[PDB]
């Protein structure tokens, strides 16, 4: 038993990563195939990043100008482009350990596993949420623009985020691969509002799920509620209104643990109405919305790779 | 800027597990040169459990008894031992992704990454600290014993845990390489305390530099403390004692935020006293004691692998 935010494991993805270097800037890249994909802000300089004309820069970009390594491994730049905000450079040389994968746009709510990277080298693994106004609650230095998200299913590693910017809130803001960013975000050194960011419902229910199959089941109650009746008090907390979809998707959880899911949100309704009282559920002392319902069924029946 | 429990890069790893059968059971066993290490309660039926002769069962295997396989892969055992509570497994291939590799004893206190494994499988990574009582908080399912905990310097990776069982509380328990467990644990079904787990009070004030670093600097006030009058607060509220060590080495931290050790112990005496009053701390509504210094220097300098 047990239960923690727990990432993929990285070894697939730490294989792809590359420094990529245009002139001054030095930010990662992601090596697939005779691809690599970084961001496109890596050709600008100090004084362009207030309102980068990209177009007008890239131009004055060939490729011998970009430098890409793989360790010590050199590649050679044979074509550059961009998509949206990311450049495509073609390199001579295949990835020899490229995996299985696929480019996802993921939705709002889901979760995803960052390797934060430096240089083109690995520094740590951690779990993340797209929350429901487009950010992610990452841990980014400068340097780390790159840096992917993506997840694993059986041997398929599917890619949704790569990372370019901090918003004022101290929040993460990226695209998917093919460069389109997440929300209403623009890749440039200005001040730009997220916007209100509410709380993913069907997730914490996934997670007074988890927290009962793992022996906490003091929040329990003796109270139900309707869908209407819930939804009115989640509006009130910035909730996401829960709908019969999220109701299906926690079947599985329902059924394992017998507990009906309009039971599970009024227990819900009174932890929002009645705070913890200094109380803990899986180790936490907030309600937490960034595990899936898929992510407790995965680290509770010890799904592989 | 973001502050998150990140784990290491798991591929250097990933590219050890293999899964080892003996009879009906199956775990999980670490294969480092031509040798594989995994728990010896592999040997074990339902029936031993309760408290198992392993010199008398380990007596009715020969190496052909244990199945090793590295994916797809068989390994041939040719000869095994006993070391403690680990079984060593001769095998006749050296693995040939063996990274550099240390086995260490780690200290309560340290932190390391988990990767949770099944049936030789990678299924997941995260951050543990060794409790002060020689426990792990752990995530681990049926077939998750052999799963490893690490630490990764440069290139080097320190293996410091093996897993083997769970206790009463849910808490985890296992040993180091050599097989010798953390704390006064015994590798048999048998109901077994813990025993009181305090608060590691130095990780708990270097998370405190992490949030003042961080943005998060309310918590601060006018106070100052002495070691003397801190450690006689931290004993009333299970914490250990702070020493002129543990100043030394928050040290760089202190330097960095301006932001003297005693007085931080001030800061932390009051929220200790007065709880947070509903407010939160990098994202926790629960004073947080799984990071190191060392943890919250890497994730501000972006140390690399
Ligand atoms: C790319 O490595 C970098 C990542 C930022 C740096 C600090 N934390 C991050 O996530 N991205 C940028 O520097 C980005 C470049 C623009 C042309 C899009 N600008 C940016 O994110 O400004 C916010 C910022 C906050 C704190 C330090 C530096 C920049
Ligand atoms: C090895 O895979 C297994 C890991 C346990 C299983 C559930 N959570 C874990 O950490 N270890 C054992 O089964 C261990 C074997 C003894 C001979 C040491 N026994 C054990 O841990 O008993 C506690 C337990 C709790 C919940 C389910 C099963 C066992």
């Amino acid at each position: 038993s047990g239960f923690r935010k727990m990432a993929f494991p990285s070894g697939k993805v730490e294989g792809c990563m590359v420094q990529v270097t245009c002139g001054t800037t030095t930010l990662n890249g992601l090596w697939l195939d005779d691809v690599v994909y970084c961001p496109r802000h890596v050709i600008c300089t100090s004084e362009d990043m207030l309102n980068p004309n990209y177009e007008d820069l890239l131009i004055r970009k060939s490729n011998h100008n970009f430098l890409v390594q793989a360790g010590n491994v050199q590649l050679r730049v044979i074509g550059h482009s961009m998509q949206n905000c990311v450049l495509k450079l073609k390199v001579d040389t295949a990835n020899p350990k490229t995996p299985k994968y696929k480019f996802v746009r993921i939705q709002p709510g889901q979760t995803f596993s960052v390797l934060a990277c430096y240089n083109g080298s690995p520094s740590g693994v951690y779990q993340c949420a797209m929350r429901p106004n487009f950010t992610i609650k990452g841990s980014f230095l400068n340097g780390a623009c790159g840096s992917v998200g993506f997840n694993i299913d059986y041997d398929c590693v599917s890619f949704c985020y790569m990372h370019h910017m901090e918003l004022p809130t101290g929040v993460h803001a990226g695209t998917d691969l093919e460069g389109n960013f997440y929300g209403p975000f623009v890749d440039r050194q200005t001040a730009q509002a997220a916007g209100t960011d509410t709380t993913i419902t069907v997730n914490v229910l996934a997670w007074l799920y988890a927290a009962v199959i793992n022996g906490d089941r003091w929040f329990l109650n003796r109270f139900t509620t309707t869908l209407n009746d819930f939804n009115l008090v989640a509006m009130k907390y910035n909730y996401e209104p829960l709908t019969q979809d999220h109701v299906d998707i926690l079947g599985p959880l329902s059924a394992q643990t017998g507990i009906a899911v309009l039971d599970m949100c009024a227990s819900l309704k009174e932890l929002l109405q009645n705070g913890m009282n200094g109380r803990t559920i899986l180790g936490s002392a907030l309600l937490e919305d960034e595990f899936t319902p898929f992510d407790v069924v995965r680290q509770c029946s010890g799904v592989t790779f």
